[PDB]
């Protein structure tokens, strides 16, 4: 079973640490990766209610299982904060446009 389903991508919860971890560490040297800038701060326009505290920041989890490192960052997202902590996972999937939906 997965922990997040994107659409008809799957998740684990190890999938989710470790790209998270790789985005955190970007974050704190204050580098980006992609010609979207990854990882970037996430507005939450959508009005997600997300149990930890803003800022946000999105960073591409994808369905190969490698971490992101340029190039197509696919449909799918991870939030996370200042704090490192996990605020949720995010995809267009499903959605109209360029916005968002909750990875269930
Ligand atoms: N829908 C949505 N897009 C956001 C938000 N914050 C940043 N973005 C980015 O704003 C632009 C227009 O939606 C896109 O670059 C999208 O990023 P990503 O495609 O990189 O996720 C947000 O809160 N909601
Ligand atoms: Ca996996």
């Amino acid at each position: 079973a997965c922990d997040y389903t994107c659409g008809s991508n799957c998740y684990s919860s190890s999938d989710v640490s470790t790209a998270q971890a790789a985005a955190y560490k970007l974050h704190e040297d204050g580098e980006t990766v992609g010609s979207n800038s990854y990882p970037h701060k996430y507005n939450n326009y959508e009005g997600f209610d997300f149990s930890v505290s803003s800022p946000y920041y999105e960073w591409p989890i994808l369905s190969s299982g490698d971490v992101y490192s340029g190039g197509s960052p696919g449909a799918d997202r991870v939030v996370f904060n200042e704090n490192n902590q996990l605020a949720g996972v995010i995809t267009h999937t499903g959605a109209s446009g360029n916005n968002f939906v909750e990875c269930t």
